[PDB]
C-alpha cells in the first residue's frame, strides 16, 4: 500500500550508506 | 501505515547516519 | 505491532550515533 | 511465535548499543 | 519464520556494531 | 516479504560498518 514507498525510500537510504562506507574505506588508505 | 510510519523514520535516521560517515571520511584526509 | 515500536527504537539509535559520529570527526579535525 | 524471541534477541542488541554509545559519548570529553 | 530470520541478522548485526563503537571510544583514551 | 529482504540488507550495511569502524580506531591508536 503505502508501506511501499516506505520501503523506496529506505531503499534510497541503503543506497547512500553504501556510497558513504565506499567514501571511508578510501579514505583509510 | 504505522509500521510504515516506523521504515521512515528508519530511512531518515540512515541518511543521517550515512552523511556522518561521509564527514568522518573528510576529516580523516 | 511490537515490530513497528522496536524498528522506531533502532531509529533513535542511529539518529544518536549519527550525532556521536559528527562529533568524533570535528575532534579529527582538531 | 519465533519471531518472538526474534524481537527479544533485537532488543538487547539496543540496549549494547546503548551502552557503546554512552561510553563513547563519555570519552568525547 | 524468514522475516525473523532477517531479525536475527539484524540483532547479530547491531552487536558487532555496538562493539566497534566501544572500540572506538578506548582509542580515543 | 520485502520487507524480510530489506532488513537483511540493513544488516549487510551494518555489519560491514562496524568492519569500518575497527579499522579506524586501529588508526587512531597509531
Amino acid at each position: 500500500g503505502e508501506l511501499a514507498q516506505a520501503l523506496k525510500e529506505l531503499a534510497k537510504a541503503l543506497k547512500e550508506q553504501a556510497w558513504a562506507l565506499k567514501e571511508l574505506a578510501q579514505a583509510l588508505k
